[PDB]
RNA sequence: AGCACCGUGGCGCAGUGGAAGCGCGAUGGGCUCAUAACCCAUAGGACGUUGGAUCGAAACCAACCGGUGCUACCA
RNA sequence: AGGGGGGAGUACGUUCGCAAGAGUGAAACUUAAAGAAAUUGACGGAAUGGCACCACAAGACGUGGAGCGUGCGGUUUAAUUUGACUCAACACGGGGAACUUUACCAGAUCCGGACAGGGUGAGGAUUGACAGAUUGAGUGUUCUUUCUCGAUCCCCUGAAUGGUGGUGCAUGGCCGCUUUUGGUCGGUGGAGUGAUUUGUUUGGUUGAUUCCGUCAACGGACGAGAUCCAAGCUGCCCAGUAGGAUUCA
RNA sequence: UCCUUGUUUUGCGCAAGGUGAGAUUUUGGGCAACAGCAGGUCUGUGAUGCUCCUCAAUGUUCUGGGCGACACGCGCACUACAAUGUCAGUGAGAACAAGAAAAACGACUCUUGUCGGACCUACUUGAUCAAAAGAGUGGGAAAACCCCGGAAUCACGUAGACCCACUUGGGACCGAGUAUUGCAAUUAUUGGUCGCGCAACGAGGAAUGUCUCGUAGGCGCAGCUCAUCAAACUGUGCCGAUUACGUCC
């Protein structure tokens, strides 16, 4: 047994922590609404749900540059 | 400068012709609650060097060398 | 004749004695004990008696010489974690460890920080991650990127917690050893003014404070003994999981 | 108990013999007083006082890699195997032992509240050609299966080999190939056959260990630990003596 008080090699960029990195009123970047025709309102989406039994609510899907995404079955369409 | 004695294991020594030993040591064990005390096993020798005598020796003879004592005192 | 112990039977004076000495006989100063008898311990180059295959006799089998496995000491290493050292350390810590176990070393991760008093709008504070990069790591640890989710999770002090961290010379429990030897204690009675003693003693006997005899002791409690477990023999019991006998083919 | 009416004090008992399955604590265990040690253990525990450490931890880490009782001139402790011709050594044939060990782990298929398999072992095959391995089937929850438990020591009128040599006595070290265990066997993990034996060692100094009858010694098996590996420990059986039964040095 025994022991010893000192850990200190260090002197090093340590990690940072991971911290949520926030959108703002994500509901409404996604539900896209237009000039009004009819007196009817038209509701658009610029994202499309995930075709599988546990996405099958309204659960959305992604859009990256390279690749498109599922954050709910962490699937991947690939473009 | 002669005379005398001595030279053998790390150190001190034994050994009068059939020719490597002892006491202190060193090193490693054992006895003891430990230490002294005391046992045992290990390694460690051109027997000063050279020639001679001798069937044959380290032992006797000679030559030289070294050590110590005694007497010497060097135009 | 004596009036605490020393100083001292010394000093001075004097009488006696040939001499050696004898008689008489202080004080200054110093000290808190000196001394007497009895009892219980301890000790003895005093006396006497008992007991042990961890003691010896007799004599069987080994160790100590070698070659291995294992432990310990020491040396080396980043670390070679550590307890234990005469008998009561050293094939011991159920310790024959590949990882785990694991204390030790190099490196990375996670909150298992309860309890909210102090801060967080619908987004909140928040959770998880494909791909690329970092990296020992096709480990979202972290970043880029975007998606996905309890609002206790999250942020700050106080506090809580966990720890094979320290102290076994803080401590409980358990174990070892003293010690496998036969030992330990009180009541009433007896003896002494009592510290005490008898009982629990000289003797014989037994593994045994086990008994007997003598006897101012008597009667108890623990240890010993007994009660318990296994082995040898036997009765009753019992067989379709035990095993024999006879008959016939 | 009985007897020797021995011995002893009539006593406590003792010796020899008898009786008997067994003859003197019948045999071997477990238990065990009073007073203690500054023995060991904080590495047994939701057994703990006070302290240390606490979010870049001494916590957790079943995370990746190393280290551990493992690393190597040397001392010591305990173990095992030998130096062979008293079974002695390689080959063959015969007989033959007892304590003990195994069963449930949310998956599975069963109906409406539950069957089978994860543990042993037999037989058969593999085997129209080494071992080790492989595969299919069956039994046992244990006095049913394994199991008539074919242990080894041992025995042989087996005309077996061998012959006194470091030899065919002993193996230590050392290279190559292969299969199993496991998530991972590299610092060879364990088996199993070839080569290495020309590496030690020829009954062992001073000293020293514990033993009195089913004992000493020789020999083998199981349990324990546990994916794998026992020269250890715990337990059971076989073969089975010599000497003493006394003393205090």
């Amino acid at each position: 047994k025994g022991k010893k008080k000192k850990k200190k090699v260090f002197t090093k960029p340590k990690k940072p922590i991971h911290r949520h990195k926030l959108e703002k009123m994500r509901a409404l970047k996604y539900f896209k609404v237009t000039e009004n025709d009819d007196g009817s309102f038209k509701v658009e989406r610029t994202r499309d749900e995930c075709p599988n039994p546990v996405c099958g609510a309204g659960v959305f899907m992604a859009q990256h540059k390279d690749r498109k995404y599922c954050g709910k079955c962490h699937l991947t369409y690939a473009a």
